[PDB]
RNA sequence: ACGAGAACAUACGUUCUUUGAACCAAGCUUCA
């Protein structure tokens, strides 16, 4: 059917979709085309998608058979002003503004994306239930442990989201929400794939032992919000 | 004081006239 989309991303967090020219005044710089103004490349979504449905053992190899087909472009081209200097802080416990700053896209950017795929292995059936069996687990795997467990009362305008919308289609795309976003494997048991992937992680750095790992949220520059980052909505109508 | 003397097997004559090394064939597949 080669059935295409108009998908649209609107920001609930700061985003920042690595960009490779990157360098307390710390002056950063970020993906643009080159007439210098901002976009969202569409490998960003694509690896969304990679979270979405292979969410699996480790066959994410060139012997795939499923990800040829969807056909992910680029977006629209949205000028500089929809861009604010914003922070880093890390909710684990005594939150604190770390210094490793980033010049980010605003929230609430409005953002299209003409996304097609092929229906031989790929429907938006599969879609639909993978981003809710991904956000589903993305509490009950990791963000349940970080509700009952290490919590503060500062974080609790904060929007939990969960009796909005069961199939409000939601993804995480990769923009320094931390090293939990980036994930592949979380199927099916809690704790015991948690220390798994801890030890996973431990052997790569030096840190001590604690519950639960790292919590990237933002917040707004008095008003407040408590914006957790990473995430966004979307709709899926076609053409 | 030889069946012997003398006597170029020589002259003129394009290995030449025809015709495409063509047709068939995303540097692409998985990469936040």
């Amino acid at each position: 059917m080669k059935k295409t989309y108009r998908v649209t991303l609107t920001a609930l967090g700061p985003i920042f979709i690595g960009g490779g020219e990157k360098l307390m005044n710390d002056l950063n710089t970020f993906v643009k085309d080159a007439f210098g103004r901002p976009y969202i490349p569409g490998s960003s979504l694509k690896g969304a998608l990679r979270t979405a449905i292979l969410n699996d053992l480790k066959e994410d190899t060139k012997e795939n058979e499923v990800f040829a087909h969807l056909q992910v472009s680029d977006s629209e081209t949205i000028d500089l002003e929809n861009l604010k200097v914003y922070q880093k802080v890390d909710y684990s416990k005594t939150a604190k503004p770390l210094p490793l700053y980033r010049e980010c896209l605003k929230p609430n950017t409005e953002i299209t994306f003409t996304v097609s795929f092929d229906d031989e292995y790929l429907t938006l059936k599969k879609i639909q239930n993978a981003l809710h069996k991904t956000y589903q687990h993305y509490y009950i795997k990791w963000l349940k442990g970080g509700k009952v467990g290490e919590t503060l009362i500062k974080g609790v305008t904060f929007a939990l989201d969960q009796p909005s919308q069961n199939q409000g289609e939601i993804i995480y795309i990769g923009g320094g929400a931390g090293f939990v976003s980036k994930t592949l494997h979380y199927k099916s048991k809690n704790r015991d794939q948690a220390r798994n992937d801890s030890f996973d992680i431990l052997k790569q750095l030096f840190r001590t032992t604690y519950s639960k790992m790292r919590s990237v949220p933002d917040n707004v520059p008095t008003g407040k919000h408590y914006l957790e980052m990473g995430k966004a909505r979307i709709k899926l109508e076609e053409l």
